[PDB]
C-alpha cells in the first residue's frame, strides 16, 4: 500500500493553472469522434477516465495525434456512428462518463460489443439507461449483474418515444441525449420523475450545439429530437479548465488564506461546479471573478445547511473543510455519493470520524460537527481520487495527515498533490 504524508501548511497563496474538464472532455472526444470533419481538441484532460475514452476510441477504429503532454489532440472524425463487432471488449475503468456515453451511442445500427470496467463499476448502476435504450429498439445484454455493466450492445437503437428516470444520475439523459439525434427517427425523452445533477445536462446541450445540434428542451421534462442529423467539427476547441479540480484550491484559501487564483474557468464557464464558489462565499470567503479566473481570499468560515444537488462532486469539499468552520454544516439532497467511485456518504463519514469529527450519516445527506482541534489518521480512499483529494485539506491545519493511495487521484487530476504544493506556503 503506498501512501503520502502532508506535513501541516501554514499558509496558501498562489495561482494554480487548471487540468481540463473531465466532463467536457470526454463529451469533447464522442462527439468529435462521431462527427464529419477534424477536430483539434486543447486543454484536453490528461487523466485515466479520458485516457479510457481514448482507448476506445482507438479499439473503435477512429484515428486521432496527441501532443506530448496529452492536452492537445487532433480527431479525425468517423463522420457518422462508431462501429465494431465480434464481442469487441472496451474497458473502461471506473470513468461513468464513458461507460453511459458509450452506452448509448454504440446502439447506432449494429454492432457487437462489449462494456465492461474495474469492479466497482460493475456495482454502479445502469440500468436506467439501458431501459430507456430498449424502449428505443437498443438489445442490450448484462452479462453478469442485471442493471450493471458489463452490458453486451447488439444495437438497433431507432428512437421514438423514450421514457428515462433521472432520479439516481443525469448521466443517462446526457448519454441519451448525444445519440438520439443520429438516430433515424425522431425521438422524444420524457423524465419519469425528479433530475438529480441538472448542471451537468446543460453542459451536454451546450457541447451538442458546439458540434452542430439543437434539440427542443420543454423546461427538462421533456426533450424533443429530430433524427437523421449529423455532428459537425468545431474546428479548434478549448476544453475548460475543471471546475470540480478546482475546489480544492479555492477552499484552501477560505480554510488558510491568503488568495489563491485558479486559471481556465471564469464567470462565463457551463460547469455547474463554479457554484461551489458561491457556496464558500455563503461560509464567509471573498471571491473575485474574472473572464478567465476564480479566486478565493480568506475571510472567516462558517457552518452552512444546504442541498448540495446542483454540485454533487465539488460538495463533497465542504464535507472537509467544514471541519474549519463554526458550527455544523449539513450538506443535503446527495443520495447519489452512493452510487459512485465508492459510496461517499458511508467513505466520508468514516475518514472524517477518524480526524475527530462527530457525523451523522443520513441516508442523503450528512452532519458533521468539527472537533475543537484535528488529530493525525491514516485517511483510506476507497480507489475515490476525491477522498484524496478533499483530506488533503486536513494538512491545513496543526497536524500532518497521511493518505493511502494517493495516486487514486489520476481518475481526474493526476498532477494534484504537486499543485497543492505549489500554493503551500511556510510563512
Ligand atoms: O455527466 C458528467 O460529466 C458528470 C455527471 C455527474 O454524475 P451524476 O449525474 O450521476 O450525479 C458527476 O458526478 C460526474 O463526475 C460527471
Ligand atoms: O468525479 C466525481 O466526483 C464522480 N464521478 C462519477 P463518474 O464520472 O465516474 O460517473
Amino acid at each position: 500500500m503506498e501512501s503520502l504524508t502532508l506535513q501541516p501548511i501554514a499558509r496558501v497563496d498562489g495561482t494554480i493553472n487548471l487540468p481540463g474538464s473531465k466532463s467536457v472532455s470526454n463529451r469533447a472526444l464522442l462527439l468529435a469522434a462521431l462527427a464529419h470533419g477534424k477536430t483539434v481538441l486543447t486543454n484536453l484532460l490528461d487523466s485515466d477516465d479520458v485516457r479510457h475514452m481514448l482507448n476506445a476510441l482507438t479499439a473503435l477504429g477512429v484515428s486521432y495525434t496527441l501532443s506530448a503532454d496529452r492536452t492537445r489532440c487532433e480527431i479525425i472524425g468517423n463522420g457518422g456512428p462508431l462501429h465494431a463487432e465480434g464481442a469487441l471488449e472496451l474497458f473502461l475503468g471506473n470513468a461513468g462518463t464513458a461507460m453511459r456515453s458509450l452506452a448509448a451511442a454504440l446502439c447506432l445500427g449494429s454492432n457487437d460489443i462489449v462494456l465492461t470496467g474495474e469492479p466497482r463499476m460493475k456495482e454502479r448502476p445502469i440500468g436506467h439507461l439501458v431501459d430507456a435504450l430498449r424502449l428505443g429498439g437498443a438489445k442490450i445484454t448484462y452479462l453478469e449483474q442485471e442493471n450493471y455493466p458489463p452490458l453486451r450492445l447488439q444495437g438497433g437503437f431507432t428512437g421514438g418515444n423514450v421514457d428515462v428516470d433521472g432520479s439516481v444520475s443525469s448521466q443517462f439523459l446526457t448519454a441519451l441525449l448525444m445519440t438520439a439525434p443520429l438516430a433515424p427517427e425522431d425521438t422524444v425523452i420524457r423524465i419519469k420523475g425528479d433530475l438529480v445533477s441538472k448542471p451537468y445536462i446543460d453542459i451536454t446541450l451546450n457541447l451538442m450545439k458546439t458540434f452542430g445540434v439543437e434539440i427542443e428542451n420543454q423546461h427538462y421534462q421533456q426533450f424533443v429530437v429530430k433524427g437523421g442529423q449529423s455532428y459537425q467539427s468545431p474546428g479548434t476547441y478549448l476544453v475548460e479548465g475543471d471546475a470540480s479540480s478546482a475546489s480544492y484550491f479555492l477552499a484552501a484559501a477560505a480554510i488558510k488564506g491568503g488568495t489563491v487564483k485558479v486559471t481556465g474557468i471564469g464567470r462565463n464557464s457551463m460547469q455547474g461546479d463554479i457554484r461551489f464558489a458561491d457556496v464558500l462565499e455563503k461560509m464567509g470567503a471573498t471571491i473575485c471573478w474574472g473572464d478567465d479566473y476564480i479566486s478565493c481570499t480568506r475571510g472567516e468560515l462558517n457552518a452552512i445547511d444546504m442541498d448540495m444537488n446542483h454540485i454533487p462532486d465539488a460538495a463533497m469539499t465542504i464535507a472537509t473543510a467544514a471541519l474549519f468552520a463554526k458550527g455544523t454544516t449539513t450538506l443535503r439532497n446527495i443520495y447519489n455519493w452512493r452510487v459512485k467511485e465508492t459510496d461517499r456518504l458511508f467513505a466520508m463519514a468514516t475518514e472524517l470520524r477518524k480526524v475527530g469529527a462527530e457525523v451523522e450519516e443520513g441516508h442523503d445527506y450528512i452532519r458533521i460537527t468539527p472537533p475543537e482541534k484535528l488529530n493525525f489518521a491514516e485517511i483510506a480512499t476507497y480507489n475515490d481520487h476525491r477522498m484524496a483529494m478533499c483530506f488533503s485539506l486536513v494538512a491545513l491545519s496543526d497536524t500532518p495527515v497521511t493518505i493511502l493511495d494517493p495516486k487514486c487521484t489520476a481518475k481526474t487530476f493526476p498532477d494534484y498533490f504537486e499543485q497543492l504544493a505549489r500554493i503551500s506556503q511556510a510563512a
